């Protein structure tokens, strides 16, 4: 770590603090993560170094020195949370929302094809550059290591499913899509039950008809209040029918019915996708 000069703190993640740093040898500007503290973890994190894609933040190096772990990542100058805040008065243009959603689905389709899940997608780990690219940061770390935001958590995780699938990432990205469009978080829960009941109040309390097996889930309670579903026209105005159709498939309750990233890329909403240039203030 004597090979790195810390510039400034750029994040306070779940696995540890993230710093902007300069590699004293190559002159490279990187994102340095010091993991807060196992052999199983080293092996799984070593596999992530090979999971390379243009929409995935590159894991450059794994440094296991003095019983401490450091992850060296590719550096990007802004995240989607800051960009959404900077664009709050005018909203992100629909062509740029569509481009970012299409690129994130490409990154998801790639990781999911390698049986790698993110599990904790949120605007703070979606990173953007001046070329119009958007990249996913921290794919696979949750599985590798084993106040936290609940806003993007899939309902099967909240209902105590221990063996959840790639569908959890589609749910999180659907919540992010809705937030880019409306300029407000879709389900801003501040406890696990508030998160669950916010989902229920919008999409309706799930039952055996819409989600076979839901009533046998570990944290399912028959005492859950029964709310009726709301129209998507009310949930994400002024999003057109193609966008609302795609979002509804990303937010299906049953993980098995929820659209895959690969099928989502073929949805008619992406018929006119382009790659615009965002205006970034750095
Ligand atoms: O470049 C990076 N790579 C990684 C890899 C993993 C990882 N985990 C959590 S963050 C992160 C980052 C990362 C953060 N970058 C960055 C740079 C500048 C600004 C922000 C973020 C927030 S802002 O938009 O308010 C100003």
């Amino acid at each position: 770590m004597e090979n790195f000069q810390k510039v400034e703190k750029i994040g306070e993640g779940t696995y540890g603090v993230v710093y902007k740093a300069r590699n004293k040898l190559t002159g490279e500007v990187v994102a340095l993560k010091k993991i807060r503290l196992p052999s199983t973890a080293i092996r799984e994190i070593s596999l992530l170094k090979e999971l390379n894609h243009p929409n995935i933040v590159k894991l450059l190096d794994v440094i296991h020195t003095e019983n401490k772990l450091y992850l060296v990542f590719e550096f990007l100058h802004q995240d989607l949370k800051k960009f959404m805040d900077a664009s709050a008065l005018t909203g992100i243009p629909l062509p740029l929302i569509k481009s970012y959603l299409f690129q994130l689905l490409q990154g998801l389709a790639f990781c999911h094809s390698h049986r790698v899940l993110h599990r904790d997608l949120k605007p703070q780990n979606l990173l953007i550059n001046t070329e119009g690219a958007i990249k996913l940061a921290d794919f696979g770390l949750a599985r590798a290591f084993g106040v936290v935001t609940l806003w993007y958590r899939a309902p099967e995780i909240l209902l105590g499913c221990k063996y959840y699938s790639t569908a959890v990432d589609i749910w999180s990205l659907g919540c992010i899509f809705a937030e880019m469009v409306t300029r407000r978080a879709l389900f801003p829960g501040d406890s696990e039950i508030d998160q669950l009941f916010r989902i229920f109040r919008t999409l309706g309390t799930p039952d055996e008809v819409v989600w076979p097996g839901v009533t046998s889930m570990p944290d399912y309670k028959p005492s859950f209040p029964k709310w009726a579903r709301q129209d998507f026209s009310k949930v994400v105005p002024p999003l057109d029918e193609d966008g609302r159709s795609l979002l509804s498939q990303m937010l299906h309750y049953d993980p098995n019915k929820r659209i895959s990233a690969k099928a989502a890329l073929a949805h008619p909403f992406f018929q006119d996708v382009t790659k615009p240039v965002p205006h970034l203030r750095l």
